[PDB]
């Protein structure tokens, strides 16, 4: 689909077999959603933001369904203020920006 | 134009009469540039996304250029580690997200 700009482009995602309201995201080179339990190991990481870093769990090899497209790759989950689909995922979906 | 998303999707803007580089952010509700010291009346503000707040002064009515498109509208200054274009801005220009 096309998406305008003039609200948040959220859309709905599944994740660990559960739906979830996630924001697509230019600016997030990574996907950081909010906290949540997924199976499978996990490792420590730190990611920076607009007001600083925050400790995640970075969980590599993820599948995961955005807006009907499937994607496979590293989900961080840690104290983000709003899920947020990165470019690792937007590039698997093939989305781009145009104007 | 089509900006893929393999790497950050970072643009020339001119704001105040000088050129910048900046990062066109879906995720952006609004706008946030680096430390410049712009001619005008401004008003504090806070902003917050990962990491926690920053202070900010909030123009309005401001004049950007993104790749030649011209907008205007709210621009907010402060200690922000990368230029943002936010939505605000984005609509104008007639930007979209296709996958
Ligand atoms: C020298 C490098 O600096 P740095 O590493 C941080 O640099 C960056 C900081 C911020 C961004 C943009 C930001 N992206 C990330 O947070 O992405 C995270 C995850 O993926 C990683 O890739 C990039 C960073 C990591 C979002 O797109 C937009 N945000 C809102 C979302 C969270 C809802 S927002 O910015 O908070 C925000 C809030 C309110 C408004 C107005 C008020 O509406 C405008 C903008 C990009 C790079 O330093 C660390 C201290």
């Amino acid at each position: 689909p096309q998406i305008t700009l003039w609200k948040r482009p959220l859309v709905t995602i599944k994740i660990g077999g559960q739906l979830k309201e996630a924001l697509l995201d230019t600016g997030a080179d990574d996907t950081v959603l909010e906290e949540m339990n997924l199976p499978g190991r996990w490792k420590p990481k730190m990611i920076g933001g607009i007001g600083g870093f925050i400790k995640v769990r970075q969980y590599d090899q993820i599948l995961i369904e955005i807006c009907g497209h499937k994607a496979i790759g590293t989900v961080l989950v840690g104290p983000t203020p709003v899920n947020i689909i990165g470019r690792n995922l937007l590039t698997q979906i093939g989305c781009t920006l145009n104007f």
